[PDB]
């Protein structure tokens, strides 16, 4: 599990459940190719997006669909989504956790990178 | 204005208005002595807390009454208040802005220290 | 000034100065069209991006060049940039401030929308 | 495990290891009584602070010793510590995770409360 995404809700004080997440990888023709996608679990975690074989060096974009999350809770939020863009595996394979903390008009994100 | 406090609301996407803020200075007998206080303005700012002459080096605590702010909005909060504890150090001319971003179950704070 | 961007540095406790910021507007053919850009000031603010006449309703993307900012400080960063994507909605007179707080492996952003 | 504390480092992109944490509980004579303490593990988590029997209703303060954490890494930070103050178990037992994300001049905290 080299890429995991964890999403928390700062209004409710809970994991953000059923949040859609799309991962893209930058291609040779300077375009965002689809790479993996999933939804967060009851623990607000999304596991199994990729494998050590598939997750090669590259520039990745993790798009967290915060707007649909807030709209499903009957709230009109500010952002369309939260995007996290980074170079991965540049000095060999690493394990990445991308965490996001959400509020209707704000979000924070951090990365935990382990070898 | 050597010390200013700015408070933002992450739920409404606005300044946090009429928030009570209490500042204390640590005294030699390990006790917190009231130093300054006020309510944030319509811009979520609290100016005029102290003067350069009164704001000496030492340990200060800024306590933001977040619970009353959320209750006045009819929103259920987690924290009793938000406390920011720091040391004021004289090292050339310095202005301290303590900023806080509030959500019901979370808060963030940063210091903007400038000449 | 209907759109302002403010960027803070969580490592140095200061405004993030001379940060490049690019704003784009979403066009009918699902593409991002350049809209406005600039570099943050000594106060970490970028004023004068647009005018009330040019800033129509629509989806906007604010891309903050965080990687170049950290490299100029000799600090190793994680993100390629920070992107803030939102919808501008006309509902009475509104000013949008997009604020971001930067750290090498994390960032937070909030919207301050006022009359 | 009704009370857990998780601490992340936003500069390194890692768990914040060996962070001291002290928990206090407000007493009848309006004083902060010591309740539990520990240090975060290699995963930046602190488990086993208390038991469901001991963790009764009350106002608790979780003090995270961020200053000693940054000083042990050879960095001079802004805050003395990060304090999280909240009422616990007011409507019966709950499980609380207090998470904190640290930078030298800033911190964020959130709570995950589950039944
Ligand atoms: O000094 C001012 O005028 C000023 C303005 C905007 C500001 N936005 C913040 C802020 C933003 C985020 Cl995303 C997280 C945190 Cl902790 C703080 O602090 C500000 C200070
Ligand atoms: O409980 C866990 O396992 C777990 C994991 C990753 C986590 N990242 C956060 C986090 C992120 C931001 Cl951007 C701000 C703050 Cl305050 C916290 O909390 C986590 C908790």
């Amino acid at each position: 599990c080299p890429l995991m995404v964890k999403v928390l809700d700062a209004v409710r004080g809970s994991p953000a459940i059923n949040v859609a997440v799309h991962v893209f990888r930058k291609a040779a023709a300077d375009t965002w190719e689809p790479f993996a996608s999933g939804k967060t679990s009851e623990s607000g975690e999304l596991h199994g997006l990729t494998t050590e074989e598939e997750f090669v060096e590259g520039i990745y974009k993790v798009e967290i669909d915060t707007k649909s999350y807030w709209k499903a809770l009957g709230i009109s939020p500010f952002h369309e989504h939260a995007e996290v863009v980074f170079t991965a595996n540049d000095s060999g394979p690493r394990r990445y956790t991308i965490a996001a903390l959400l509020s209707p008009y704000s979000y924070s994100t951090t990365a935990v990178v382990t070898n």
